[PDB]
């Protein structure tokens, strides 16, 4: 029994990470075969964050000009290209740690783990979720840039975020693997915003399946709503909307627990103008909303209590 | 920005975990040196689990009847013995990846990484806190007995945790990594209750700092209060009594936010009599007791492994 958020092992990731330094800037890079990823603002100065001209930056570098530094061996930069907002620098040496991998862009709702290294080193690993508006809640420091985030489904590392800045409002934004952003953010020190927040309402939906399964029930109701009623509900509460996608994610879990997708809708909205009332869902006076139907079926029994 | 519950990083840990087979009960070991650990039940039947004899059960037991599993190569067991509730496999080849490591016990209120394991095979880690009724409330199904908490220091891995048993309220008690149960526990299926959970108070005022470090202020107030005046309060809330000890382990933290624990005491007193008054504070609209000062500081300044 049990729900905690857990993250993948960390232990493949770890094996990749390496420290890039370009000038004076310091930050992390993902070693993988025998191309280090990095973000290309690595390549700023001071007075290159507002309005950078990365291929015009990136012309003046050659390779020498990259410190990679695995642990206390330095890796020899053998070639470098830029893709999208991420630097792949070439180099002497395949890693021997390199897992089995792959590139993947999520979408928005989906879940992974954040590796947070420094200097090259990992200072800890915890679970995040792409928000609605493409951001991520996390905990990055000065440094901290580099960092990857990822899913290990089966033997496979799926990388799928590379940490780049922090908004105003103390969220994070990054690129997938292959230097492509997620949301309308670009990687320049220009004040951006980030949409308005909602909440992932498919993986709140999950998270109450999750409580049912583990032996709690006293938010259910004897009502039902058809999807329409309770995404006009659900958008008054700032909810993502629910679509017949999410309806037919959420089946296996409907049909282990008993309760129709639609019934567990009207017991979210009974909570949403509710509350609580003094008592706690799975160990929270909040909803949650960075589990995932597949974070529940992965961490959840397959028999119901 | 940002503060999450945070893990170590598992790598080193990832590369000890093995499968230990005993009939038809398989769970997970930890690989040190030349000597797999894991928990003494192993060896028991689901009949013997009733009222086992464990040394009349382990002298049946030989070598042969372990079967110990590192990946998918086939591990020889050249000895057996027993300290307290764990079982010791001395194996024929020492692990390679053993890393710097040691075993300690860790007190009620301390927090630690848990690598949940299935099979010998890593699939998650999360942080745990030793609950005052030295329970832990993780997410553990069939086959995780085994799995290790630990911590890290510099280099060096603190093993403090192994799993054994579920509790029937759904939380976890386990020993250290020599055999000494975390609670008044035993390891056989018996009508064992958890006792009634406390909440840890130095984790919540250091939580509490971390909060205001992070720029949340709204439960900061001018009052102060004494150690005798709080712990009473502390008492009907069924907080655990802050120590001087506890005063001074937040030292540092009440330094660098100019806010004196008593002075924190004040608002957190407010903060039980009051509720947060619709408001929450670091994502929680609850008090987290399961971030020690150690580990407020730790990730409010990026220190890495
Ligand atoms: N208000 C300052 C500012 C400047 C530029 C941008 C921007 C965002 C995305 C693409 C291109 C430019 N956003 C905000
Ligand atoms: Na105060």
């Amino acid at each position: 029994s049990g729900f905690r958020k857990m993250a993948f092992p960390s232990g493949k990731v770890e094996g990749c990470m390496v420290q890039v330094t370009c000038g004076t800037t310091t930050l992390n890079g993902l070693w993988l075969d025998d191309v280090v990823y990095c973000p290309r603002h690595v390549i700023c100065t001071s007075e290159d964050m507002l309005n950078p001209n990365y291929e015009d930056l990136l012309i003046r570098k050659s390779n020498h000009n990259f410190l990679v530094q695995a642990g206390n061996v330095q890796l020899r930069v053998i070639g470098h290209s830029m893709q999208n907002c991420v630097l792949k620098l070439k180099v002497d040496t395949a890693n021997p740690k390199t897992p089995k991998y792959k590139f993947v862009r999520i979408q928005p709702g989906q879940t992974f783990s954040v590796l947070a290294c420094y200097n090259g080193s990992p200072s800890g690993v915890y679970q995040c979720a792409m928000r609605p508006n493409f951001t991520i809640k996390g905990s990055f420091l000065n440094g901290s840039c580099g960092s990857v985030g990822f899913n290990i489904d089966y033997d496979c590392v799926s990388f799928c975020y590379m940490h780049h800045m922090e908004l105003p409002t103390g969220v994070h934004a990054g690129t997938d693997l292959e230097g492509n952003f997620y949301g309308p953010f670009v990687d320049r020190q220009t004040a951006q915003a980030a949409g308005t927040d909602t909440t992932i309402t498919v993986n709140v939906l999950a998270w109450l399946y999750a409580a049912v399964i583990n032996g709690d029930r006293w938010f259910l109701n004897r009502f039902t709503t058809t999807l329409n009623d309770f995404n006009l509900v659900a958008m008054k509460y700032n909810y993502e909307p629910l679509t017949q996608d999410h309806v037919d994610i959420l089946g296996p879990l409907s049909a282990q627990t008993g309760i129709a997708v639609l019934d567990m809708c009207a017991s979210l909205k009974e909570l949403l103008q509710n509350g609580m009332n003094g008592r706690t869902i799975l160990g929270s006076a909040l909803l949650e909303d960075e589990f995932t139907p597949f974070d529940v079926v992965r961490q959840c029994s397959g028999v119901t209590f």
